[PDB]
Order: structure tokens, then sequence, then C-alpha cells
């Protein structure tokens, strides 16, 4: 399917990353889409970093008062972006350690399916596997 | 309130650093509202850097030239982004070390106080505190 | 001159490196103009990575499907950029090691010349000098 | 004073950044000092990851052998660094928003306070104030 | 096991990503056991470029050489790291699309298994299937 | 020939960019070979800044002090590298927009000529020609 991303932006120099970890945790908390770190370096030597937050085009209002109530920045700058994305689907598949949900994607021809990682992480860590036997097994058991 | 940005992008792997401290300077020099560098990785094994600049939309073709004449690049890329820019006031505070410039930003319901750097650096550099001591000293003074 | 550049990302937290190696070559094997990876930090401690995609606009579904098919990821976004280009011409040049083809670049006023890489690196692993000797003796020769 | 910490590194180009998160969490739990991620650029146009754990060097072969048990790498490298640590020691702070524990670090002749983190967050989260807010309002509160 | 492996590290501030990529395919081929980029940023606003080599000890003067020949910087720094890698052999495992060999990692009672990536990669561009395919099509092969 | 440096680093998660930049030349100006930043990922999703100062090993006492008291670390770690560095002597070199001084660096039979920045900046900035004019420009007159 087809829809539309607001991207928010966020050059900040005088910002301490612990502050950076608390925003990220409350932009995902507010519902935003996606929001990472650009290491980045800025003027009179200043290693940086750019903050980007994606989101839904009618919580613009919200994520920029986060941003500017939480962080040093003056202003924010944004853009809508286009998005092509696939649909999904799951299946849950018994593992040895317990079902694991495997989530298919598929794209006009494409059909590809990726285990999910809070399942096989919770399973490893509950048999004190590692996180690749967990999803080794998950694949072996999406052959059927 | 609110304004549009322009942004002009340069894929740089055949470029100097050296080369870019010195378009830096210029680009500032010219009135840029922020450039920055971005670490990225090339064909062919090259690691490179992203150049990126903020300006004014009616100085694009100044920016535009300061690039392609000082750097390698044979094409920039730019584009329109919109901004949401909290409004500025500036207080001057007493420390015992002198007068400190504190920047003030508010939007709708948002307040919040910067101490300035040069201020900072300056007055540190001048009695040989750590800069910690002078922010600090500021924000002690800024509560009255 | 002038022209339109659409620009695809995604971000990469469940992707290897090696798989991106990949897809790297597929698209510039694709007809991407150019194609780079940006670090970045997502949710949960994940060092991830941003892949971007420079191309011609009527490639748009091409690299959104190479990009779906052979990537983790559940969708894209793009968006269109403008550009300015300078006006290339070649000179081939004659050096102690054989004829190199730098590169000429214009713009309005800026006239600046690139010997080319692949010229360059092939005559010094013939002769086995320095890549840099190669490149220093062509700058040399088109001094005239 | 003077005491030593063990660095072992290792190189990830075949890993996913899912991956990377999770064995960052066993590393701590396991009882490493420190560990982080920086990215790096291998062979064959990867992008890939370095993690560096630090830890007790008569650790060296529990953090060794999770390494290599929970990542996909197929060596490590390991040396031991010389370490110089401040000492510290905490305080609770009264603060308009509650009282902090600001931690105080000391080495000679140098003293440095800083506000702990999770006591800033918990007021911010509890009292919907930035976490800028009461850390500078630490800060202040703990001049006297 | 035990062994050791020398590092020999350079910070490039005045060289060009092109160079850089050069100078890797150099390294590699004199016999490094590894090389890899690190973007730094150095003193005058310099985004700058990390090389570091892991090579034999006794290698010190040929990769020395080496960088000093074919980069820009006056002076490289280099240690001895010790170092614990896993044993190796390699399986031909039958997987639909083909035979892959799998590589077999063992380190005392840790045992894991990476198919190899150019097999992969020669099925997946022979098939014109993604290589996230075949290589779990080899991960669920080599389960037995 | 063969020689020693100090290396200190410190893991920074809540320090500005602002204050790295100002520390930066603190330890410059206090004596040290290099310093440098690299983006590092640490716990709990901060982004953050590894800062790295190379020294005389004589001068840890000098350096550490001021990495504990002008940065918010609590430790730092340090090691000696062993170091090869070339012979450097400079000389002027005529080109078509004025005297530059080329540096001459060599070490046993490598000789290689880099004209400084400063000359070339300097003369760039009056005379309105690109950077990259007037350095190709001592390329090709150091020649001779």
């Amino acid at each position: 399917t087809a829809d539309a991303v607001l991207m928010i932006e966020a050059n900040l120099d005088d910002q301490t990353g612990e502050g950076l970890g608390y925003v990220m945790n409350q932009l995902l908390t507010a519902g935003a889409y996606d929001v990472f770190f650009t290491p980045i370096q800025m003027k009179k030597d200043r290693p940086a970093t750019k903050l980007t937050v994606l989101g839904n085009v009618n919580d613009k209002d919200l994520l920029t008062k986060l941003i500017l109530q939480e962080t040093t920045t003056i202003g924010v700058r944004y853009q809508t972006w286009q998005r092509t994305i696939m649909q999904r689907h799951f299946l849950t598949v018994a593992t040895p350690y317990g079902d694991v949900q495997v989530k298919v994607a598929t794209y006009q021809d494409i059909e590809k399916k990726m285990p999910e990682y809070a399942d096989c992480a919770q399973l490893a860590q509950q048999f004190h596997i590692p996180f690749r036997t967990v999803y080794q097994a998950a694949l072996v058991a999406v052959d059927q």
C-alpha cells in the first residue's frame, strides 16, 4: 500500500546523550513511527547528533512540541515524504522452545519472512540458548 | 513562529577533510544558517562525507556556487523544508565571574533557558575555572 | 544544468552488513545514480544503518522493489529533490605512465579539474607507484 | 588512583543491530564495566559495527565466551588498559520538584557533582516537566 | 586458544575516500588480517577517517611502509593485541537452490554455523532470488 | 624511527558537543599531540562521544586532570602505543598565486610532499580562488 509520513529533524550541538535517550522514549511513547540518531559534526569542533522522527502527519504538533520542550533546539524542520509499504501478515510457529511469531511481508511478487525479535529474545532468555538458536529454530519450523 | 528553509546536500567521496573545514567556514561566513558533516559510506570501499547546508531560500544560488566552486562535487541537490521555531529572548545575568547572557526560549507553553556558550567559555578562560562552573553559576544566577 | 532526482530511504535495524554490500551493488547495477550508508542508532540499543538511494524518478518502482526484495524493510520513503549540476567535459592527458582522463567541471564562472580515479589507480598498479604519484603527474600534465 | 580494565573488541559485518542490542544487554548483565558500539566500514562495501566491551581483566573468559556464543564473530581481540577513576559518593539534594540524589566525584583537588538521571527522569515523568528542567533545578540546588 | 595480532592506526584528515578505498585494497593484498575505517572528528572542523589495520606482528614493517607510502599520514601508531579465535572448517550443505559451503566455527563447547556469503550470492544472482532467501535456506538446511 | 605516545580515552554519554569542542581546545593548548572525537553508542539508547587524546607519556597527569576537570567523565583509561614517524622539513615553492611552504616528509626510501593548508587557505581567501586550485597549483609547482 501507499501513505505519507512526516519527517522532523533537529541538530543538537548543546545536548547530552542521557537527555536524548529520554526524548527518544518519550517520542516513541507518544506514537512516533520511528526515531533515530545520526552522528553529525557541527561548527566550532562540536560532535553533535541529528534527531530524526518519523510520524503521522496529524501528529506534527505533538512531536514538534516534545522536541522543543525536551531538547535544546530553537527550531525544528519538517517535510512530508511518500511511502511504499509491503502488506504484513503473521504466522505463529511451534519451536522446541515455544511458539514464535513470524512476520511474512509481501509486495507484488515479493514474499519474505522475519522471525520477530521479542519472541526469539524472550525464549532464548528463558532457556538460555543463544538468540540465533531460537531464530534458526523459527526459520526451520516455518519450513512447514 | 514559522518560516521555510532550503536544504542543500552533497556526497563527497573524493574530498579531503582539510578542504571541508575550509568550505564549512566559507559557508558560515556567507550566511548559511547551519552546516554539518554526516559520515557516510559510498561505493568502492570509500569512507565519505555528506555535506549539508541549511540556508535562506533566496541564498540558494550563493551557497550552491560555493559548494560547486570549493568542493569536488559535480551536482548538488536541494529541497525546501518547513520550520517551527520558538521565540527567543535574552536575559543578562550577573555571576561572580561577570555578566552572562541567558537565552530564554518559549513556544506556546514551553519556556527554557540556555546559558550562552561564548559567554561561559570566555569567562572560564579568563578565570581558568571549568566551563561547567561558569555554566552552573549562570543557572544559579538566573534563579532570580 | 538542472534536473530532479528521487531519494529513497530505509532504516535497517535487523539487517547484516554482508547483505547490505550485496544490495548496494544490486542497486548500482540497476542504474542508481548513487547509494550510500549512514550509521544511525535506533530503539532498543540497536546500531543500525540508513540506506539511501538516489535515482531517476522513472526508476522509482525498480529501486523500491529491489530494496523491499533484498532488505528486511517493510516500507520505504521517498522524496524528489531538485538538482543543480555542473557541465562536464573530459581531457585526456599524457603522463610518463600513460594517458589519464581529466574531468573538467564548469558552472557559470567555475572551472575545476578532477583526475579520474580508475585511470590513476590502474596505472599506479601497473607501475607500482603510489596513487598520489599518478594523480600529481596528471595535474602536472594538464598544466598544458 | 591506579587500576586496570580489560578491553575486548570484535568487528561484526554479518550481525544485525537487533542481535547487537541483545548482546549488549547480555554483556552488561554478565558484569561488563561498559559496552559500546562504534560504526565502522569493512571490506566489500560492508557497513559494520565494532563491539567494545570493558570489564575486569579476570573476566576475560566469561566475556570472551559470551561474545563468541551470542555474536557471529570468529575471533575477538583483547588488551589491558590502565585506569584513573574518581571517588564517588552520593548526596540527596532538595529541589522544587523533590529530592534528587546527586553524585559527587572527587580526584585529588577536583570535585564535580552530577545529578543522577533516573531520579531526574522519575520526577520529570511524574510532574510532566522537562528532564532538562529538573536537571538544571538540581544543579542550582546542589550549589549549597 | 591464544595468539597475537598487531594493530596499526593512522588518523587521516587530508585524505580522500577514493584514496582510502585504494589503500584498503593494497593492505588486504599485502596480507593484512583486516582493515576498517572509523569516522572521526579532528581539529579545525575536519571530518576525518581513522584507518585501522590488523596483521601479523612480524608485518609491522611491511604494513607500516605501505601506509606511509600510499596515504598522506606523517606517522602511524601500533600495538599488539591478544587474540582468541575459533576453529574453522567448512561443510557443503544441500539447499533447494544448490549446494552451499557452510562455515563451522568451534571454541571449547561453542559451535555455530555461518553459511558462506559468496556461495549464497552466487546462487542468488543465478536464480534471481533474494540473498536473504538463500541464506535462510542454508540455515534451515544446516540443521541436519 | 621508534618512539612512544600515550593514548587516553574517555566515554562521554552525558556531555554536550559544545563542551566537547571546548575541551578539545584546552587539550591541544595543554600540549596534546592530537585529539579526536569518535561517535559511539552506549547503554540506554545514548548517542555518545568517545574522546581520544594522544600525548607524551609523561603528560599522563596533566592530560588526565584536564579531562577529569573539564569533562563529565568519572574515569579515563590509558595505554602507551609505539610510533613510527616520518622526518619533516619545509620548502617554500613558487606558485602562480604566490609562495607556499610545502611540507616534505621522509622515512627510509619514502618521500612525499604535502603543501601546507594555511598558506593555501591564505592565498585562496586573498585572491578569491578555490582552495583546491591553490593546493593543486602547489602540487604541480612542487614537481621541481
